[PDB]
């Protein structure tokens, strides 16, 4: 059926119009998706460990804390170091692919001392940022190891976005989630396609102004598309959206997918949560649903959701305005 379409790459383009308090602006983006799902249970497990052990660091007080911390991620990452990613699976262990995957454990051990060296003499803060170098190389190897990848280049095709980049993430093809075997049947976005599905949002941004946004996700040929209008009304002209506040990242979330027999669809809600310069977050509300575009039979699911994790990031040879996005998402709750 449609999920066959899936099995491999896909290349995908994203055009949106949108008008925010009257600034009118195109964003274009392309790349491609790999939505196929396969897991090993060792390396979800050193990933998790190496993952929860950032976030202590991330929070920690006092160099104690800190050191537990980095040890605990540096037997994680010579245990994943043995491992046989998913993506790798066909490959011969003294393959070129399979010795830059254990190379970058190698760094990442290299950066964990790094870290140690600057804890066991107490200097906690200086640590903490050279923990946060790790997200590099994590970025880095992810993006070629890890499964369900996503990445996308976007640029503002009208000059300077009058909005941050971070605030159109969400807008700017929940087709390219990872669905485990067992899940399959609850996969509506893939089995929509390639007739597709039209996607409508209301976002509202907390003690500021809200987007509305149309979209219809489709095959065009052998690329899937997403093309988007997008109006924006309320926002306050120094608040966090116009006034640019909002830092140059974006956090990890909870995608709750609900069936919506009335329409054939999905009903569809979660809370993005952006960062702001200051320290603080401001949050965005999302509402969504969505709805086949042709009359072919779709998948209507079980309660369940999506788990998201995404990078953003700059081309240091591009000079236009500009996002580069890496994303990976799972489909998750239910078991066998
Ligand atoms: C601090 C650094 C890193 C963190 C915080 C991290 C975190 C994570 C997380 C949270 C996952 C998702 C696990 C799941 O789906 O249950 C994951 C998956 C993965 N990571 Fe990392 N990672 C890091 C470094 C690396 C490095 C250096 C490599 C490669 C050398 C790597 C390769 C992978 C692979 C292949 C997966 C997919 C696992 C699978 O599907 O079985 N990671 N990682």
């Amino acid at each position: 059926k449609g999920e066959e379409l899936f099995t491999g790459v896909v290349p995908i383009l994203v055009e949106l119009d949108g008008d925010v308090n009257g600034h009118k602006f195109s964003v274009s983006g392309e790349g491609e998706g790999d939505a196929t799902f396969g897991g090993s249970a060792d390396l979800e497990d050193n990933m998790e460990t190496l993952n929860d052990n950032l976030k202590v660091i991330e929070k920690a007080d006092n160099a104690a804390q800190v050191k537990d911390a980095l040890t605990k991620m540096r037997a994680a990452a010579l245990d994943a170091q043995k491992a046989t990613p998913p993506k790798l699976e066909d490959k011969s262990p003294d393959s070129p692919e399979m010795k830059d995957f254990r190379h970058g454990f190698d760094i990442l051990v290299g950066q964990i001392d790094d870290a140690l060296k600057l804890a066991n003499e107490g200097k906690v803060k200086e640590a903490q940022a050279a923990a946060e170098q790790l997200k590099t190389t994590r970025n880095a190897y992810h993006q070629k190891y890890r499964g369900g990848k996503l990445t996308l280049k976007f640029i503002c095709t009208t000059g300077k976005l009058p909005v941050p980049w971070p605030t159109l993430v969400t807008t700017l093809v929940q087709c390219f989630s990872r669905y485990p075997d067992h899940m399959k049947q609850h996969d509506f976005f893939k089995s929509a396609m390639p007739e597709g599905y039209v996607q409508e949002r209301t976002i509202f941004f907390k003690d500021d102004g809200n987007y509305k946004t149309r979209a219809e996700v489709k095959f065009e040929g052998d690329t899937l598309v997403n093309r988007i209008e997008l109006k924006g009304i309320d926002f306050k002209e120094d608040g966090n959206i116009l006034g640019h506040k909002l830092e140059y990242n974006y956090n990890s979330h909870n995608v709750y997918i609900m069936a919506d027999k009335q329409k054939n669809g999905i009903k569809v809600n979660f809370k993005i949560r952006h960062n702001i310069e200051d320290g603080s977050v401001q949050l965005a509300d999302h509402y969504q649903q969505n709805t086949p575009i042709g009359d072919g039979p779709v998948l209507l699911p079980d309660n369940h959701y999506l788990s998201t994790q995404s990078a953003l990031s700059k081309d240091p040879n591009e000079k236009r305005d500009h996002m580069v996005l890496l994303e990976f998402v799972t489909a998750a709750g239910i078991t066998l």
